[PDB]
């Protein structure tokens, strides 16, 4: 709906920062609202779902187990770290790195499965492989969320990111139990509450990842619909901005509450 770009444009007024949005069909996969559609933001953590999309994949093939134990030493730490920091003892599944990579941004978790893949160059191989062009991984955590201006470096454009995530979640990629377990770990989340689930109506349906990044650099990825099952997908990052990270919330989710009452 217009109606949300005019929100949309409203919070770029506000943050005084780029905003990009698109708003896309899980079905058909047609493009329902799009602003600033490919030009280039940073993923941040956004970027987890893609990675554990590709172990899955990994997992589809034969070629690795979510039962696989991987052991880390304080060395391997990086900051912001709830989940990984506790464990260093008794090492973690790639189960449990997945979902503490995307039910709690862990930021270790995702080196060490980025590790267990051959590293942010087989990430962006994969992406490449399953027809995203655009989409490039090009760091470790957390020095992937530097956002330097103009930068393309680890960036993805909303328009990529988009199809790229309907494709994860309903092509033939990925096997029906190895997607669901996904869409399991997004459902999941405890961090981005104050941004579109604060706006979603009761019984209504979302998988989400957020990101969050230097340079006022915000983000999140989401499957969302009513009656509980997801019906679009709809991705909105920000950067250089100077405002708090509360504002930077509070204008989310404002694009969120006029997405969903123009549903």
């Amino acid at each position: 709906h217009p109606e949300t770009l005019v929100k949309v444009k409203d919070a770029e007024d506000q943050l005084g920062a780029r905003v990009g949005y698109i708003e896309l069909d899980l079905n058909s996969g047609k493009i329902l609202e799009s602003f600033r559609p490919e030009e280039r933001f940073p993923m941040m953590g956004t970027f987890k779902v893609l990675l554990c999309g590709a172990v899955l994949s990994r997992i589809d093939a034969g070629q690795e187990q979510l039962g696989r134990r991987i052991h880390y030493s304080q060395n391997d730490l990086v900051e912001y770290s709830p989940v990984t920091e506790k464990h260093l003892t008794d090492g973690m599944t790639v189960r449990e790195l997945c979902s503490a990579a995307i039910t709690m941004s862990d930021n270790t978790a995702a080196n060490l499965l980025l590790t267990t893949i051959g590293g942010p160059k087989e990430l962006t191989a994969f992406l490449h492989n399953m027809g995203d062009h655009v989409t490039r991984l090009d760091r470790w955590e957390p020095e992937l969320n530097e956002a330097i201006p103009n930068d393309e470096r680890d960036t993805t454009m909303p328009v990529a990111m988009a199809t790229t995530l309907r494709k994860l979640l309903t092509g033939e990629l990925l096997t029906l139990a190895s997607r669901q377990q996904l869409i399991d770990w997004m459902e999941a989340d405890k961090v981005a509450g104050p941004l579109l689930r604060s706006a979603l109506p009761a019984g209504w349906f979302i998988a989400d990842k957020s990101g969050a990044g230097e340079r006022g650099s915000r983000g999140i990825i989401a499957a969302l619909g009513p009656d509980g099952k997801p019906s679009r997908i709809v991705v909105i990052y920000t950067t250089g901005s100077q405002a708090t990270m509360d504002e930077r919330n509070r204008q989310i989710a404002e694009i969120g509450a006029s997405l969903i009452k123009h549903w």
